[PDB]
């Protein structure tokens, strides 16, 4: 047992990234879903954690897939340990995901693990393929990647909750909402404000992005954007520009005017389900962000 | 139009063009003289084989700084790490797909554990390279049991879930594992392209063997620390590997593989397949 | 002074040692078959084209960032970047200079009106390999008649301001500027000039690569490998192999061979010319 | 693909076009019309011929000397990629030479070789020197810099002058102005467009830095710092305390005075020109205090 | 023509002397001197031989460590170059030698000597633990610290005693001082005349680093984030606050206070030194 | 310890293992032959001779930037710079150490003096390459007497402390410090892969010549200045070297130096083995 160490050595850079937990938006929302499903607490404990290991391990991926310098104010585990540490580490996290998933002794649970796991991986695909190929994407292209790569652990939570569950109405809509709102959140927190990443690091990943999307489709006579994102640079004074351009254009207004839609249609969507306190005070806390600046 | 599952797979398809089924065909059928799978079963179990192996090659060339795998470019250097890394993941859980199809209570719980054993084999050698500490022999030995027998064990063990053959393989696949590992150290530094080991700074049963039999020196620990693709540094290195004894020591302990694993397949009834599978990769040590 | 000028030049007049194949004015000199240009304006026009074209190779090596030419190291791989681009740029500015002393009023509108053809090839060619953007087989000749046929209509246009031949040259100088371009573009992935398949390393789109990313539109494995602007042997030799055997390297060589034939047919429509026929058919041994 | 390639090969240039600067390129023009009172539609075309040349050889210089910023800006090369911004740079040029052509002017183009092959001169002197580790004496410079920037300054004049009864000789005062502009610019980098103390970056030869080399010949620190080509803001802090220490900048700032009183006292020789001397005072408050 | 060449050989040198800290070493001979009352005549060649042989140890010692500032300047290797900075410390320590033979006694040789290979062995322990990536106990961290400044230390107050009628043994002392002034330099280096964190970057085993990675076995972070070898602020940030978190810099801060008291306890021994016992106090303030 | 002794020794001990022993040995007997030196005094100043000498080349390979010495790896480019700094300098003073065993008062002013003059051409041939000012072929020369010298001076000056023979050797040691010289810049071009010298930008007696005697091209120079591994590059400039006639330039002063080292051997009463060695070397080049 002693030898078992080796788990200690394994786990290291997960351990190292749980330094901090960023939100347990995941884990809150799990409670808010409860509401309605109403999952025995043995169950839903056990989903908890296999979405959490499933999310942090991703953003291990992530980090080393993107060439990303923080997370969550800390730097990323790879940065320290090491890049094939890490992913061997994170994978490791996936099988342990899977392991702990079998406890549910459910005989769809491993169906429908398998099912979002796959999804997630076309959406991180698509989102890769699009930054590495040069090739912007629409808006309506983006947003359906950001539904499997974002609401694919959404769905991997509340779907592994309904399998508990009497409550049998279809959530997926609602679902769809919270992924596009929580990802284009995201996207406008890393251009728009440290406190999870460092300066603009989507700028020097050369990702495309919801705002970077709009400047580059709502200002098709400069190709500015896309060669910026194509230098990979770190310089601070070409992502200041380039952040200037996004602010002249209006694509942080755009971004803050699609957040306020999706917001609201969330409300929309809650209340024709009843209504769920719970879901509508943590929109709700997650909407301040893009509502008081100054 | 669903073209995205085509891009998500090419760096896998790409893969698929590398010489190296033929022996998992003959390990397949070899093994399968014992165990008499159905062939809907068995044909199942080598495509879920296929594809863990694979993946977790395409993702081993990432974490090894690879360049060339059986003579072509490493899947990484063309698509890039990032694609690679997603697509490599992607097939793992088409891999577990897969394995649903089985329809066996106790697949997926042999997948997961024998996953789990092929990281924990991985993360070791990834933790002895990058952290600058050279394992002892036993524990590379130790090391090579998980990294290797991983996917021998899975393959084998979803064989059994359709046998009614219940013997004790495990002491054969725990010979054959090291045989083959340590055969590939041997062969990657006695003549991928030249000596990749030393360009990765991975400990190698020859390095390891050198390390701890001639303590005074520091050479080879200095060497693989450089991560060089100096031809002239690697010339040397092998040079010392030769003068130590080092290959004369990892030739012996093939040869003390090879023999065990006939008295194992001999032990179990025999197995004619096997046994030329063997004896053909053991000319690899023999002069 | 002249010290001034000749350490301004040296980068020029390294590139110059290497032997060039002067087909420029040899084609200028089968050209004159029909335009019977004076020897004096003749002699002026061929050194404004041999200058304009040396320079611009000095640019194009750093433009593609290639290690060779003409079997020698790129002027800007010993001098550095900053003295070759101005020394290429000065010669340019040079050229210029002596197309004057042709003492011609429509010489300097000819001048800029080719060289700003040469520009807008030679940027499409800049693009779309910077951009990632493959373009098709049209829009690939299109730009090759401005970057290769520019050069070619500067010294036919020029002698044609000394010569009362009134027939239209224009077609005949498309079919050599696609016939040069692409024999180049085969030469650097099939077969001294450059390193080996540079072409590659610079990650640019020619007339093989073109081909095989639209004939099998389901692999990407081109368009990746030349983002990756390797220098890798063992890549480059994984995507000849791949070029060749999904025939384009065949289709290129068809594609040269039906650029001949119609050359002669072009020359045989404007009278015949043994000299430029024999120059035809020694470039053509490249391909069979 | 109509017009729109046509943008695709200018935009490193209408990028630059974004940058101040050419308020006191109007400015200059304006100062010289009062002189030469060159009629409208020639004035406008030269205006146009001189902001092509002048900003295309700004993107190449810039690719030539590893700059990062110009005016606060990104270069447009860390943009858009070195060779687009030199093939976008050279289109500029023959579009500038397209524009003389529509002057009409049988010497306009003799005028505009003679000066782009001085401006390249210049350029290739200042570019020999650095990346061959050989200092400029003193007058070298000045001379160089006369051709670097002689080139477009002599080019925007001469062409106005084709066009002027005003036929007086304004060389001596545009050597003045050359120089004034150059070693004010040379000034300004290390003294405090570019990040901190740019110019010891690309490793150029400047007036302050020459002046200390031949000033002090028994170190050689200055020419083993610009030989390193760094980045690092502590040896280049050390560079200019060094500069400082041995009298250099207060050397510059004289020189710089002197300049000054020549250009009045060569406008003055010319009748007046209450904006040229205006132009000239302003642009003298950076080399002073109080 | 000679005098050139000495002035070439030893800019990198004359450049090191910008510097501050020559304060130090000249109180420290002072406070020394209380005791040891060296003729003045010998007493200048020692201090020349002592800051020779300390500033041509710091030039080298720079190129080893990959040092970016040293007392507030760039290092000499940044500014001359690494061969140029290794050849004129390499000739100043033979420059050295030759003065020290100007002492006139026949053990000035023999303890310069000695000295010197006691420095070396102590720098070569500091460099093979970092590079071989072996982080020493804390005794064998001290150990190493007694020879790499005891070197110096004893030269110079070895040198002093052959001329001086104070025969009582300092070594005591001095190996308490040796080990005072390196680990305040430790201190100070992570705690805060180099940039930040620039032993981080180096990626030695210093005394604080040293306590985190025994004192939390079950960690890597440490080994790891110093394998980096790397100038990231954020990731130097961060072992910081980890070192801060488990009491690294409070173990340190013990160390030194320690230290402190033992140095006043051995000057009281030594019949008192007013000067020396301000100069440690001073120093002292870096703590507490 | 003295696991300490072998952790610092270690790249001196790796670089021992490189051939050139044998031609240090030789140059040893051949000047015993004049001097005759007690075989203990010897043995001593022959440990001493090679402890520098080694430490002096594990310090030029990382000034010089080489790959390669005498075929194999140079020791930087196995344990790193830092280490092998430290253990070079660690063997200067161990050479030092064995010096004073010597028990001679000249000694130690003698190892002092010669370790100076090494320094001094070893510093002038280090400040003209990296500050880009190439030598006239006489500043070389002069250069090279030091930086050769060095060496040469101390194992012959060691060996007369304690010799009879007090007849000048000094213009023997200078023409053979050339000769040695001036022969391995001839090979490098003509131990290191190829034209390493080249890559270190070092000015050597070939591209010295190339460079004064044309002086309209700075070709040579801005080859130097590029620090290039390229192949072609070296190539290149190699052929241009033998074009403008270089390298029958440098043949030309190494069978001068040659014929004078034989002048001086037999003003000196002949060295039977001295020559022999010579001829030997005069092998390369003819
Ligand atoms: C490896 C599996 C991909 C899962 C990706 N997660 C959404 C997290 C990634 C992100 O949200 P993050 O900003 O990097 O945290 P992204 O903006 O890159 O989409
Ligand atoms: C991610 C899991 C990878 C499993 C790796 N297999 C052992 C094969 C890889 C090797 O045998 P290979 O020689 O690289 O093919 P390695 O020497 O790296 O261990
Ligand atoms: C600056 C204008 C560029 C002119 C370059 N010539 C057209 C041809 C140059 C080439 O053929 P080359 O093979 O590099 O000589 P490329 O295919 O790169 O364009
Ligand atoms: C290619 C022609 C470039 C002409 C350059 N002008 C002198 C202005 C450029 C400068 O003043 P700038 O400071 O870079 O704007 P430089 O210091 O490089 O000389
Ligand atoms: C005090 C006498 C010892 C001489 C100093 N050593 C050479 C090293 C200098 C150091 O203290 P420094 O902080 O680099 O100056 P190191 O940390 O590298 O050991
Ligand atoms: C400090 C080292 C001085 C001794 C150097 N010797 C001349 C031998 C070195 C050489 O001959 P080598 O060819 O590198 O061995 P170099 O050309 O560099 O001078
Ligand atoms: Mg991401
Ligand atoms: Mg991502
Ligand atoms: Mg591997
Ligand atoms: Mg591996
Ligand atoms: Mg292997
Ligand atoms: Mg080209
Ligand atoms: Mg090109
Ligand atoms: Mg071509
Ligand atoms: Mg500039
Ligand atoms: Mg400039
Ligand atoms: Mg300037
Ligand atoms: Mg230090
Ligand atoms: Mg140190
Ligand atoms: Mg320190
Ligand atoms: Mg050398
Ligand atoms: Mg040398
Ligand atoms: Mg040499």
């Amino acid at each position: 047992k002693t030898q078992e160490t080796v788990q200690r050595i394994l786990l290291e850079p997960y351990k190292y990234l749980l330094q901090l937990p960023g939100k347990q938006v995941r884990t809150k929302l799990s409670q808010a879903f409860n509401h309605w499903l109403k999952v025995p607490e043995d169950k839903l404990q056990i989903i908890i954690e296999v979405t959490e290991m499933l999310h942090n391990a991703s953003l291990l991926i992530d980090d080393i897939e993107d060439n990303s310098k923080l997370r969550r104010g800390f730097p990323v585990a790879h940065s320290i340990y090491g890049i094939p540490s890490v992913i061997n580490s994170a994978n490791y996290v996936y099988f342990l995901g899977l392991e702990k998933v079998l406890t549910l002794d459910h005989q769809d649970a491993v169906k429908l693990f398998t099912r979002q796991l796959l999804e997630l991986h076309q959406g991180q695909g698509l989102d890769i393929y699009w930054r590495d190929n040069y090739t912007c994407p629409t808006e309506e292209e983006y947003k359906a990647m950001v539904l499997q790569k974002t609401g694919g652990l959404f769905g991997l939570a509340v779907g592994l909750m309904q399998l508990f569950s009497d409550y049998k109405e279809d959530l997926k809509p609602l679902l769809n909402t919270l992924g596009l709102f929580f990802q284009i959140r995201d996207d406008y927190a890393n251009l728009h404000s440290s406190e999870n990443k460092s300066f603009c690091e989507d700028l020097t990943e050369g990702k495309f992005s919801f705002p970077t999307i709009h400047a580059i489709w709502s200002r098709p006579e400069s190709t500015q954007v896309q060669n910026i994102l194509r230098q990979r640079t770190e310089n601070i004074d070409i992502k200041k520009y380039c952040v200037h351009y996004l602010e002249d254009v209006g694509s942080f207004e755009y971004t803050r005017n699609t957040l306020k839609e999706l917001e609201a249609k969330a409300y929309k969507q809650i209340d024709a389900r009843g209504g769920n306190p719970e879901l509508v005070a943590l929109v709700k806390h997650l909407s301040k962000m893009f509502k008081e600046e100054n």
